[PDB]
């Protein structure tokens, strides 16, 4: 039986290098873009892309218990958690964290990290995480905050324990496609995508329809 | 309910119908006529960039906080008697829109400062009743307008409404949504992308 950790880390090193997954993706939704405009019911959107992946990738590890994404190769991790386990790991509640542009390191205020930096991190991880949110509502919330946490084309991660086509849907209706998903055993591992536009992936959830992630 | 109106518009507002940029066209429109009829030229236009997933949402008299549970509302919540500990306190007429700052200033657990073109909605849910002068409720009426960033939208809810258009648009701001709910009456006021746009509007009408 394979790890959930060695999952994630092959795909984020198959999505951006070995393989440039994030390059076909591309290619598809623009070709999605075209046929929706040549039916009419898209037309003008706005259309962001990302730059060559650097050598070493930020990724943002949220309901980290310990840091297990650290020591991977081009990953520098920022290691989040409400009860944290290990002292790599920084205090902090998801629910209550402001997403901020123009800066670059999380600010912490009392020992909690309160503030992120926006469109920052070409990875987000949610492993095991949303499971513990009091409501579906909340569940929504920490998506819609990682999108705002995204590089345009970024990957959020998200493996959950064992409604995933309305998690599609849902994810899809805030800019957030799915790109992958696997049934390792006891957990289901999928990863979404920021899509080069917000219009675009709306809309495909639109023609493929609860608009929250329930459990 | 008013709190499951509002959520529901802004939603659309700016994700789900992107109201914003048909009000936006619309504006566009109105001052080209202008223009054509040599009633405005030139003129400062300031656009919103695509709203963030997660908005800012300013709830000016917010008792209890009702609107920090929509996903999609990070809410700073402001009341003179909070009613839950998730509000700060605050008397919103000795507040000041200070331009350069990004959260909120406060002194001795009143709010006293607050960001300026820093929310994309700002909501007096039954407020501007409790405020004693008209040119009072003007004053919070001006200070949502310097709160707001372009093409944000002012939630009004209140208990002549066509010369409450006409004096909201003296300072900048045209309604683009109103409803009858239960005993309310709801609003939505946006913060046109020229306010002498939205000037000229309320002098022809
Ligand atoms: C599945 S477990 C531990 C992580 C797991 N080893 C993994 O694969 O990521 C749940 C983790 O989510 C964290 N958590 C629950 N709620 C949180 C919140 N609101 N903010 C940050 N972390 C939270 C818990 O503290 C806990 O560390
Ligand atoms: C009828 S309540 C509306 C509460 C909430 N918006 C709702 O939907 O029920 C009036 C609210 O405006 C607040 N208020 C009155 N004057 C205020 C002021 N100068 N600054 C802040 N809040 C004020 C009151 O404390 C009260 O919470």
């Amino acid at each position: 039986a394979r790890s959930r950790i060695k999952w994630a880390i092959d795909y984020i090193t198959k999505y951006f290098f070995t393989e440039g997954i994030y390059l076909q993706k591309r290619q598809r939704e623009q070709r999605l873009l075209e046929s929706y405009r040549a039916e009419g019911k898209l037309g003008e959107v706005q259309c962001r892309l990302m730059e060559e992946p650097p050598d070493r990738l930020h990724v943002l590890d949220v309901g980290s218990c310990f840091n297990p994404f650290s020591s991977a190769p081009h990953l520098e991790v920022t290691a989040l958690d409400l009860c944290p386990a290990t002292e790599d790991v920084l205090q902090a509640d998801f629910l209550k964290v402001e997403v901020v542009p123009g800066i670059r390191e999380p600010e912490l205020e009392e020992g909690s990290v309160r503030r992120l930096p926006a469109s920052h991190y070409e990875c987000v991880i949610f492993s095991l995480l949303l499971e513990y949110m009091p409501s579906a509502e909340q569940r929504l919330q920490c998506c819609l905050q990682a999108y705002d946490l995204l590089l345009p084309e970024g990957i959020l991660v998200l493996i959950t324990p064992d409604l995933m086509k309305n998690w599609r849907y849902s994810l899809a209706r805030i800019g957030l496609l799915r790109v992958r998903f696997e049934k390792l055993p006891h957990i289901s591992c999928m990863v979404f995508r920021k899509a080069i536009s917000r219009e675009l992936s709306q809309h495909w959830a639109s023609i493929h329809r609860c608009e929250e992630i329930r459990i």
